[PDB]
């Protein structure tokens, strides 16, 4: 099917998925200059103390935190977004190297890696109706550089040679987003879609600007996983990226000045 090599990568993606040709599509560069500072936007709320952790899985694409979204437990409301989204799962997205990784970029520069927290409007009733939706997901993204360690981060790094290949999949209870956001909850928002395919145009983009700082180890452990399936020939899952796309018909607000 689809991936991220020379031959299904994302510049073949829309041959299956048209939409990857769309007036909204994701990610986008950030022109931190551009974006305009709108009063009218409320202040973030990122309620993730409820937040109940079940599995991790790798899907031959990256590896999901899965959450148990059946309650409100771990919510992100405020800013943009008009109503409430429930937290289902939480991705990453890296390189092979430091200088990329990154779905989003800030002035053209590329992070390391990309954190995915992916929530959906309570209102549409699941995950699958609201991906169907033009505001049916909010995507929190945060940005990962290598430096210092980030703590909250190690327990997902030490389970990952449980999920080396496409298809495992491991229990993972009692996992606390919280320590995976950075201090300040200043951001950019823009609307777009999934990164991947179906890459549905129903996400509302809410792009951190500070950075969480992840060890040069933590990340290395991030390109030891596969992309194949096990007893495969080994591919090792790294630029997992799909590039900047055009920005067209929008425009990137922000939360500060
Ligand atoms: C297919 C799917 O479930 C999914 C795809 C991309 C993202 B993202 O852009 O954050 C999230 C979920
Ligand atoms: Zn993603």
């Amino acid at each position: 099917h689809w991936g991220y090599g020379k031959h299904n990568g994302p510049e073949h993606w829309h041959k299956d998925f048209p939409i990857a040709k769309g007036e909204r599509q994701s990610p986008v560069d950030i022109d931190t200059h551009t974006a305009k500072y709108d009063p009218s936007l409320k202040p973030l709320s990122v309620s993730y103390d409820q937040a109940t952790s079940l599995r991790i899985l790798n899907n031959g694409h990256a590896f999901n935190v899965e959450f148990d979204d059946s309650q409100d437990k771990a919510v992100l409301k405020g800013g943009p977004l008009d109503g409430t989204y429930r937290l289902i799962q939480f991705h990453f997205h890296w390189g092979s190297l430091d200088g990329q990784g990154s779905e989003h970029t800030v002035d053209k520069k590329k992070y390391a890696a990309e954190l995915h927290l992916v929530h959906w409007n309570t209102k549409y009733g699941d995950f699958g109706k609201a991906v169907q939706q033009p505001d049916g997901l909010a995507v929190l993204g945060i940005f990962l550089k290598v430096g210092s360690a980030k703590p909250g981060l190690q327990k997902v790094v030490d389970v990952l040679d449980s999920i080396k290949t496409k298809g495992k999949s491991a229990d993972f209870t009692n996992f606390d987003p919280r320590g995976l956001l950075p201090e300040s909850l200043d951001y950019w928002t823009y609307p777009g879609s999934l990164t991947t395919p179906p890459l549905l145009e129903c996400v509302t983009w809410i792009v951190l600007k500070e950075p969480i700082s992840v060890s040069s180890e933590q990340v290395l452990k991030f390109r030891k996983l596969n992309f194949n399936g096990e007893g495969e020939p080994e591919e090792l899952m790294v630029d997992n990226w799909r590039p900047a796309q055009p920005l067209k018909n929008r425009q990137i607000k922000a939360s500060f000045k």
